[PDB]
C-alpha cells in the first residue's frame, strides 16, 4: 500500500489521533490499509478505517454517508473505553477517508478536536485539463451542519480552488497541485477573514477523488476535514 494522510495538531499527550498505514492484525482490524490510531489505545497504534465500517453508525446528508463511531460497541475490548468519538466519510469506492475526532463528541463539546484525511495512493494518476469535484466537509458534525461545495482543479496549471459552506461556516481553499506525488497544498480562509492552510491529496486513476484538511493555527475552531469525488 501507499498510505498518505495528515492530521491537525495534537492537543494532548494522550487524547489525540494520528493517521497512517494500519498496523493492527487483530479483531476486525487488518494491517496495510488507510488507518488511524488514538493515544488512549496502545499509544495510537493505527487500525484501518475499512474495518470500522461494519461497527459504525450512519447519518446520511445530501448524499454523504457520515459514519459515526463511539463506545459502547459489542465486542470491543475494555482497552477501548477511551477511544473517543469519530465522524468520518469514505470517499468513493477506494480506500480514501476524511474525518474528525474528539474526546466526547457533540454531547461534551468536541474537546481535544482534530481533523484528518488518510488514503491509499496506489494507482493515483492525474488527468489532463480541468475537472470539478463535489466536496463535503466536517466541522463538529451534529447531524445537520455538513459542509458542501465545489472544487475546481486545473491540472495543466497546477491549481486547486474551491469553497465549502454549511452550518454558518464557510471555508475556501487555494492550493497548488504537485504532480510528482499528486498532493496539493496552499491557503485556507474561514468566513472570509481567518487565514489558515490547506493540505490534501488526489487519489485514484485520473484523480477520481480528493481528500484534505483545512487548518487554522491560532483559530482552530475552524479546522475542517473534506473530501469528494470528481464530477462525471
Ligand atoms: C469489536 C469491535 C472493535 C472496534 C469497533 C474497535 C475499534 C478500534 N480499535 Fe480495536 N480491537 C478489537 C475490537 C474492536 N476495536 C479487538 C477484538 C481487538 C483484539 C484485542 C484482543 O485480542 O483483546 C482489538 C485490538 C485493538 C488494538 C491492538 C492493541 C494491542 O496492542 O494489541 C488497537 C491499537 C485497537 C484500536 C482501536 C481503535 C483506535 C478503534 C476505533 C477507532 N484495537
Amino acid at each position: 500500500a501507499d498510505i498518505v494522510g495528515a492530521a491537525s495538531p495534537v492537543t494532548d499527550a494522550e487524547l489525540y489521533v494520528a493517521v497512517g498505514e494500519s498496523q493492527v492484525n487483530g479483531g476486525p482490524h487488518q494491517a496495510g490499509k488507510a488507518g488511524i490510531g488514538v493515544g488512549t489505545v496502545s499509544n495510537a497504534k493505527p487500525v484501518d478505517f475499512q474495518g470500522l465500517s461494519l461497527y459504525s453508525g450512519t447519518t446520511t446528508v445530501n448524499g454523504t454517508a457520515v459514519r459515526t463511531l463511539a463506545m459502547p460497541i459489542t465486542g470491543a475490548p475494555g482497552s477501548h473505553a477511551g477511544m473517543g468519538h469519530f465522524n468520518f466519510v469514505k470517499v468513493g469506492s477506494g480506500d480514501v477517508w476524511f474525518g474528525e475526532w474528539s474526546k466526547d463528541g457533540a454531547a461534551g463539546g468536541f474537546n481535544n478536536r482534530q481533523v484528518y484525511f488518510v488514503g491509499d495512493r496506489t494507482g493515483t494518476t492525474l488527468p489532463a485539463g480541468v475537472a470539478t469535484y463535489s466536496v463535503a466537509g466536517l466541522n463538529k458534525f451534529n447531524g445537520s451542519n455538513l459542509l458542501s461545495g465545489t472544487f475546481r482543479a486545473n491540472f495543466g496549471s497546477g491549481t486547486l480552488q474551491g469553497g465549502l459552506t454549511g452550518g454558518g461556516l464557510s471555508v475556501n481553499v487555494n492550493a497548488s497541485i504537485n504532480s510528482a506525488n499528486a498532493s496539493f497544498a496552499g491557503s485556507a480562509t474561514a468566513n472570509g477573514t481567518v487565514a489558515g492552510t490547506t493540505q490534501g491529496q488526489f487519489f485514484g486513476a485520473n484523480a477520481a477523488t480528493l481528500a484534505g484538511i483545512a487548518t487554522f493555527a491560532g483559530n482552530s475552531q475552524y479546522d475542517t476535514a473534506f473530501g469528494g469525488s470528481k464530477n462525471e
